[PDB]
This record gives C-alpha cells, sequence and structure tokens, in this order.
C-alpha cells in the first residue's frame, strides 16, 4: 500500500508535517499529552515536525505511529531507510583511527565531504546533528552550531540525560555538550553537570548495544581533552579503566597506542613521575613494532622526545 501504488502525492518534510498534525488533533491529543514523558519525542521536536522544519528519525516515526494506534508504512506509506552508501561512509568515519596515521585521517575527511555533498541534506533532523557532533566546533556559548540554534541542541541535550540507555546517536550528540563545557567556567552550571554525564557514560557500559560500544569509548576519550581544558584532572584515571575494559569487550586494540599516549601523559605533566610515564611509552612502541606501522612507531618517538623539553 505505497503512494505510487494508490497514485497519491508524495510527503515530503511540510505535508508529512501537516498529516501528522490532523491524526493527532482528530484523536483529541495536544501536543504535551502526545509526547507524555518526552524520552522518544519531545514537543519541541514534534512541533518542528508538523511545522515541516524538521524531518523524523525511524525511532520518532515509529512512536508517532504507535501513539495513533497506527502501523509504520499505515502513517509513511513511502518510508526508506537511510540510504546504504550513507550508513556506510558513518561507519567508516567513526571507526578510522588517526592518531598515527596521516593517510588514514585523509580519507576520513574524503569521506564526511562525500556525505555532505550526497546524503547529509535529506537526512532527518537527528541524524543531521550527530554528523555535526563528529567534528563541529562551537565558537560562542550564545550560539549553536551550523544550521541549528542552542535552543534546539539544548532539548536534544536535556532528552539524553534522561534516557536509560543511549542509541549510537545520542553518544555522537552529547559530544556537542563537551564543545560548550569548553566555553564554560569551572564554576559554571554545565560544568557540574558534564560530570553527571561522565558518571552516566560509564554506566551505559553494560547497557547500551555491544555494537555501538566503540562509540561510546571513543566519546569516554573526548572527556579527557575537555577535564584537560579545566584542569580537572581527578576523573581521568577512571575514564582509563573504562576505555580498557571496553577495548577488551570489542577485542578492537586500534586505540591501545591512543590510550597508552594518553596515560603517559597524565602520569608526566599531572603526577609530574616520568619513571611511571617511561613504562607507558614503551608498551606504545612496542605496539607499534608488533603490527609493523612505522609512521605510528616515528609519531610515539617523536611526541616522547617533545615532551621531555
Amino acid at each position: 500500500p505505497r503512494g505510487s501504488h494508490m497514485e497519491v502525492w508524495f510527503m515530503n518534510d511540510k505535508e508529512f508535517g501537516q498529516r501528522v498534525r490532523q491524526l493527532r488533533e482528530s484523536a483529541s491529543m495536544t501536543r504535551e499529552q502526545f509526547c507524555d514523558d518526552e524520552l522518544e519525542l519531545s514537543v519541541r521536536q514534534l512541533t518542528r515536525i508538523e511545522a515541516g522544519a524538521s524531518k523524523p528519525t525511524f525511532s520518532k516515526i515509529q512512536y508517532i505511529a504507535t501513539r495513533l494506534g497506527m502501523g509504520l508504512y499505515e502513517l509513511m506509506p513511502d518510508y526508506v531507510s537511510l540510504p546504504e552508501r550513507y550508513s556506510k561512509l558513518k561507519f567508516d568515519v567513526l571507526r578510522t583511527p588517526t592518531y598515527g596515521n596521516e593517510d588514514l585521517a585523509e580519507k576520513r575527511d574524503a569521506m564526511m565531504t562525500e556525505i555532505y555533498d550526497d546524503y547529509y541534506d535529506e537526512l532527518p533532523e537527528e541524524e543531521k546533528i550527530a554528523i555535526d557532533a563528529i567534528q563541529s566546533r562551537i565558537d560562542t556559548l550564545e550560539s549553536g552550531t551550523a544550521g541549528f540554534g542552542k535552543e534546539i541542541l539544548e532539548d536534544y541535550f536535556e532528552q539524553i540525560f534522561r534516557k536509560r540507555k543511549y542509541e549510537l546517536n545520542d553518544l555522537l550528540i552529547v559530544r556537542l555538550h563537551l564543545e560548550y563545557v569548553r566555553l564554560s567556567s569551572c564554576d559554571s552550571e554545565i560544568f557540574r553537570q558534564f560530570l553527571k554525564i561522565i558518571e552516566h557514560l560509564h554506566e551505559q557500559i553494560n547497557i547500551i548495544n555491544s555494537n555501538d560500544l566503540f562509540v561510546l569509548r571513543d566519546t569516554l576519550l573526548s572527556c579527557v581533552n575537555i577535564l584537560g581544558s579545566k584542569k580537572y584532572y581527578e576523573p581521568i584515571p577512571k575514564i582509563f579503566d573504562s576505555v580498557d575494559k571496553i577495548i577488551q569487550s570489542t577485542q578492537d586494540f586500534q586505540k591501545k597506542p591512543i590510550v597508552s599516549v594518553l596515560k603517559w601523559k597524565y602520569a608526566l605533566f599531572v603526577d609530574k613521575d616520568r619513571d611511571e610515564a617511561e613504562k607507558h611509552y614503551l608498551d606504545a612502541v612496542l605496539f607499534a613494532k608488533l603490527i609493523e606501522n612505522r609512521e605510528l612507531e616515528q609519531k610515539i618517538e617523536e611526541d616522547w622526545r617533545v615532551d621531555n623539553q
């Protein structure tokens, strides 16, 4: 029962929003009643969907349908899942180890451009924000990212803090909240919140899908830099514990050198104990020798030299 088979007009963002409103209204529900606890779908998120300014993710359409008693395809007959080429590019981008490889970091940004050229403009909203979360930087505390103003992102952030189980896009979108922490004082609300996020991310390890663990790992590593920018070194060791325990379950091992460097830097610059630091330096070298990556080995050798001036 597709739109092409009934010969009807295709529902783009506006005219779909129009339908979602109709069905909600005629079922005597208001936005506040409809969204309920706002975990899956928020009131602000719904308003923009009805307005035609935001395209819903699969999980959101699913919820909108179930909440109206309808099937997914009864609501959106012409629904299609995310392009296979897009989902591949996203996956490759997120799984690229950058440190030590100049060549792979070049393929990474190449993929990102292909995403922006071909698929980004037609993704659902949550998916756009998650792609931006990969490498967008916020210059100003008042402003948002490109395309999206703060009030949107806040709504997504608040949604995630309440969630019991983070999806892959939640683990990405959180990374934008970190860019706001960078601009705020150590005394701020935003910072004390950011510490609660770290607490959440730890508990998420034994809750999220096994397959998503690699994104969580890298999100926890993003916190180390941020904690460093505020000289709040206390929770860094526990991050390392968790990152190592994730590396064990996943059997991924690509971040072993990155972690060992970060471990030496803590020992060297925070603890000022370069007997303990040199140990991790040697692990990273041994690793780079075993996988036979000269570039990585030379990078590790160089950084160690730089850090003893």
